[PDB]
């Protein structure tokens, strides 16, 4: 069984997918994120972030807040079930998260909070 996931976010402000399933029978699953493109991060930085749908948008705007010295993130958001760092181009970052983490009856979204990305940057994650 697959417990893992490989996404790109590119210098075009996209996800290559915007949805993943985790097959609930992982104990762990795994994003690999990786920047393709020739920006520095604080010009198209990217992250992966995963909160219920109810608290994305806060988690965005408090990373927003935060500034690019915090990766864009509220440092320990109790909002956040999983994270990567913010990545430049040319960079790769992978998260371990439990699966037990994520309630059934929930709906959850990914997104990058790099500010103003999230309007493309962000999709759907569900248990299969
Ligand atoms: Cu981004």
């Amino acid at each position: 069984a697959q417990c893992s996931v490989d996404i790109q976010g590119n210098d075009q402000m996209q996800f290559n997918t915007n949805a993943i399933t985790v097959d609930k029978s992982c104990k762990q699953f795994t994003v690999n994120l990786s920047h393709p493109g020739n920006l520095p991060k604080n010009v198209m930085g990217h992250n992966w972030v995963l909160s219920t749908a109810a608290d994305m948008q806060g988690v965005v705007t408090d990373g927003m807040a935060s500034g690019l010295d915090k990766d864009y993130l509220k440092p320990d958001d109790s909002r956040v079930i999983a994270q990567t760092k913010l990545i430049g181009s040319g960079e790769k970052d992978s998260v371990t998260f439990d699966v037990s983490k994520l309630k059934e009856g929930e709906q959850y979204h990914f997104f990058c909070t790099f500010p103003g990305h999230s309007a493309l940057m962000k999709g759907t994650l569900t248990l299969k």
